[PDB]
């Protein structure tokens, strides 16, 4: 599995972006925008304390409050949240099981937050909300199958939610919501290939999900539905280039999808769409540096690409679509991915 | 009442914009976009039926199918919807009441739909789905005052709904759920000032209502939410001009608020946010034209702003941000809106 991203990012209700990641003491730290602006100054590192052994994964429920959900030292999925949005945090809470894997976070279309992990049978278990953007939680689930990677969520263009995952063959494999706000799921799909990687997946401005991973040559792959919210797929394609960390995926205020990876010289680099969400991918173009973690890639409230990779001294730094010269956040971040 | 947007207009969850207008027969016709890009063909006119007496107002509910509301011949509040995705419609489905205003609609953070119009009494009345994107629908129910303009409605940014609407002293009112996805709705409250349009309000990229509105000397004023999702609110502040229809507001791919309106040789105006979300206003400019109703701008799928507005000879017209030559969709569009 390619090196992880050490963050998870959010551009918040008020549009300054929210990173989240873990310190050397194994506790979730936040970091905010001063300002929502490009280049803004940031509040520094603040502790959501904590003990997790998890990527921690952010989301933004519908009513903006943002919500923290990561593996505890005792193997149960805990979350934290805020009170109020953008404001105070709640105690970490237990959401139990035992799981073996980062978890992936989407939300339903009745607002209804569904998180999934790998259990210790390695099949993909599920938890919900029972209401909108609260508890009480619905019981663990299981979906079945036997995945390689931590999963992947993406909600479909006609609100039904989508999750993808290595399995033992290396393949790429999905399961689908067959309705939206359900527990009715598909069976197990398999999209073939041979990934490296975490699979990461977006929607399009045309309303297609579209999935990145690392191939068996270390080049970018994709693949995408060629109609909205729906099959057949496409023929995995490559992007090229040889990346040395998970790809990160992020959708420029155009539309124009825009992938971030690690190349063999551990520099960021970056491959996008030309003209328009429709136009032919450019060739991977360097934004230096030096970098020990995947980039995790965002949009700000200026409508410019904003990436954030830890650096060889553990911080988190910082380069946006201006490119900005890099920038240092501080810090000293570890790579906590439940699976490496 | 500045004279009336006569088609309501979304971009659909497969980047294709959608009108929806009046036909000399008092039916709601719809034309889409063939491709989800700037400049497309158009599918043509395809009647709805239905014989409405009001705007028609379309609303994307959080499963990606369109609904549409309408008062009815009756006065009756009546809607009509997508049975999946961007593909076939419902029949027409009375929801009851005798309503003396445009319908305004939003969704709540649980995907309900909350939909307000004028009673009989001039009160403030609305009627929501019990369900996310879903009937059966509530009983309608009073939040009481006075108004004497359509009502405006838009979320704030920690999901709370708020509207808008003039009073009996011609100044801007608003009410809004103290909680999200609740009938625990606040008192009036008065923005004042002096108000001969429609008020439209948007939400700004660092969560903040903004609303615009025509003032007794014709120019174009606005208003905000000097914090995210809460007062006080700014002083009244002049945008200046001469505009001789309600005002329409859009948000810019990059966060820039934009203002449409008729100016007094019937020509389209306009006037942007430079810079950024937070940058100083620009001067009107001219989009030349001959616009015989307000006009009405959204985001298309390559991040352009797209504007509709009757021409001279009733059929609609587009003009796109590029900016384009204008453009005939064609058609023979009346102004039903049941306040004017
Ligand atoms: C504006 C343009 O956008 C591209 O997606 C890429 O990020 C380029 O580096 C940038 O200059
Ligand atoms: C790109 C720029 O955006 C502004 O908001 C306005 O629409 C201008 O006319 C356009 O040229
Ligand atoms: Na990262
Ligand atoms: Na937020
Ligand atoms: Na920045
Ligand atoms: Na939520
Ligand atoms: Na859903
Ligand atoms: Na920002
Ligand atoms: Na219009
Ligand atoms: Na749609
Ligand atoms: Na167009
Ligand atoms: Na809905
Ligand atoms: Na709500
Ligand atoms: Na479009």
């Amino acid at each position: 599995i390619a090196l992880s991203e050490i963050v998870s990012v959010v551009n918040t209700s008020d549009g300054r972006i929210e990173v989240f990641g873990v310190g050397t003491d194994n506790a979730v730290w936040h970091n905010r925008q001063t300002a929502p602006h490009s280049g803004s100054s940031w509040t520094g590192w603040i502790s959501l304390n904590g003990k997790v052994t998890s990527k921690p994964v952010v989301y933004i429920n519908t009513d903006g409050r943002l919500e923290v959900f990561a593996r505890g030292t005792d193997n149960a999925l805990w979350h934290i949240w805020q009170t109020a949005t953008n404001a105070g945090w709640s105690n970490w809470q237990s959401l139990g099981g035992t799981i073996t894997s980062n978890p992936a976070v989407y939300v339903n279309t009745d607002g209804r937050i569904d998180v999934f992990a790998r259990g210790t049978d390695n099949a993909l278990w599920h938890i919900s909300q029972t209401a909108a953007h609260s508890g009480p939680w619905s019981s663990w689930q299981s979906l079945n199958g036997v995945i390689t990677s931590n999963p992947a969520v993406h909600i479909n263009s006609d609100g039904r939610l989508e999750v993808f995952a290595r399995g033992t063959d290396n393949a790429l494999w999905h399961i689908w919501q067959t309705a939206p706000d359900s527990n009715q799921w598909s069976g197990w799909d398999s999209l073939g290939g041979v990934i490296t990687s975490d699979p990461v997946v977006i929607g399009t401005a045309d309303g297609r999900l579209e999935v990145f991973a690392r191939g068996s040559n270390n080049a970018l792959y994709h693949i995408w539905q060629t109609v909205p919210h729906g099959g057949p797929w496409s023929n995995w394609a490559s992007l090229n280039g040889v990346i040395t960390s998970a790809p990160a995926v992020v959708k420029n205020s155009d539309g124009r999808l825009e992938v971030f990876a690690r190349g063999t010289n551990n520099a960021l680099y970056h491959i996008w769409q030309t003209v328009s969400h429709s136009g032919p991918w450019s060739n991977w173009a360097t934004l230096n540096g030096t970098i020990t973690s995947a980039p995790t890639a965002v949009e700000d409230a200026d409508g410019r690409l904003e990436v954030f990779a830890r650096g060889t001294d553990n911080a988190l730094w910082n380069i946006w679509q201006a490119w900005s010269a890099w920038v240092s956040l501080k810090g000293s971040l570890i790579d906590a991915s439940a699976i490496k």
